[PDB]
């Protein structure tokens, strides 16, 4: 029995700073959805543990060259952390080198827009050129434009791959940012439950159009042959079934909500 | 190599029996969302296949006495079959005995009224006696009632298990006929999946009313430790990122659909 090394991610509102952090120490500088997670994995596990967020900022995705792993991904594949605890997308090129718990947690790709932008659908942008839109760099949302067979969607990403400025962001705060600040100008594709959270966030001033353009889910990740993998996973599966897993989304998303009702 | 028993059920639109199926012979029997995505999984992991439909005729559940498996689950538990494709709910007390890979889709439990019954929730039913309501036997939706610990559905398990005459019904077919042949005075709580196939189907007499209850999704299963266990899931991730998932839920949903637009 040793001390637990949790890699995760400052995403809103699965892990973010208290805002008296400087006050603070530890884990408890921390909130949020997955933060809650952890320590129900860790008490029904029966491991201590130190939350950890990833040096690079990155979710992970292999340079095509070196095939070196960055983010969360390559921190467990390279034995600097023990489990990964944040809304990591399971993925084939992924469930390769790591493991995936079950999804705790479902998601699609979705499309934000500034309020009253002329955009309903994915069909609508592709098909268009004056509102500019991207994704975020080394994450699955990416992946699925670049490695897309489906029309709209290859068409998408042969605009986004090449457009001038880049359309592609660095953290969802950056790509949030831009849609805010480009009047209308600029619509982003990430994963609804960020959206959904962040339409529900003063200044209130954004909004999720049209439907999932994929069904996935996020999964708690070991490095491969890890002996926390099965513990990990039937504590997935028991805090589904226990109603904790919808508690904590009622929390962190509907209780959390700052733009009416 | 050796030809594969794939254990599956009889349910509406996952396999059905063709219409001619006394003139066929082995596969060419059945036809479904789960007869295509076998014949898909069977490519991808390179083996040969019989389908065969549960001999019992349920899901799987175990008898608290004897402790013996009946169902698909106690098909491979047992070693008759060797892999279950099926809208096979995965559940801590199952993947306990058995392995899912990650979950084809997704459900949640939900309430099936007659066109006109005055109900909108799981709350309303828990609050009256007019309308009875029950569950199918031996599956995820019974053992979700009678393991709840929250209020509403502790209280609709408690009517439900003592109601005169049963609430309980062997097959979705016959809760299905039991709401469209009672008048509006029974209410049957079924997966979102099965409930929405049945509501676009003639008569166009049902209608799901209310949001799920739970999250949960069906996995292939295989016996605990069987080598197909990991090739099986890499095919399910593989064949969610080639769209092909989505595909065949159009197929057997959508494009199925009799009632209108
Ligand atoms: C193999 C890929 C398709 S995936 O990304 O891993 N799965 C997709 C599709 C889907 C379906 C349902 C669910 C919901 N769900 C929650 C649980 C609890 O562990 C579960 C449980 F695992 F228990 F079934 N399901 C999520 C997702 C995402
Ligand atoms: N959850 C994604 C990042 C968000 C996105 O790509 O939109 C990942 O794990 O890569
Ligand atoms: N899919 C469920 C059966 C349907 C239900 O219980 O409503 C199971 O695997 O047990």
């Amino acid at each position: 029995n040793k001390t637990v090394v949790v890699t995760t991610i400052l995403e809103s509102p699965y892990v973010m700073m208290k805002k008296n952090h400087e006050m603070l120490e530890g884990n408890e500088r921390y909130e949020g959805y997955c933060v809650d997670l952890a320590a129900e994995i860790a008490k029904h596990c029966g491991f201590k543990y130190k939350l950890t967020i990833v040096g690079d900022g990155k979710y992970g995705a292999r340079d095509a060259d070196t095939k070196i792993w960055n983010g969360m991904v390559g921190e467990l594949v390279y034995g600097k952390a023990d489990i990964a605890i944040a809304p990591l997308t399971i993925t084939l090129v992924r469930e390769e080198v790591i493991d995936f718990s079950k999804p705790f947690m479902s998601l699609g790709i979705s499309i934000m827009i500034k309020k009253g932008t002329p955009i309903e659908s994915a069909e609508d942008l592709s098909k268009q050129t004056e509102i500019a839109y991207g994704t975020l760099d080394s994450g699955s949302t990416k992946e699925f434009f670049r490695r897309s067979k489906i029309a709209v969607f290859d068409k998408m990403w042969t605009y986004m791959r090449s457009a001038e400025p880049s359309v592609f962001v660095r953290t969802t705060a950056e790509g949030v940012a831009r849609v805010r600040k480009s009047k209308g100008k600029y619509a982003y594709l990430l994963e609804s439950t960020m959206n959904e959270y962040i339409e529900q966030r003063k200044p209130c001033d954004t909004m999720k159009v049209g439907g999932n353009l994929d069904s996935k889910g996020y999964g708690i990740a070991t490095p491969k042959g890890s002996s926390l993998g099965t513990p990990v996973n039937l504590a997935v599966l028991k805090l589904s079934e226990q109603g904790v897993l919808d508690k904590l989304k009622n929390k962190w998303w509907y209780d959390k909500g700052e733009c009416g009702a």
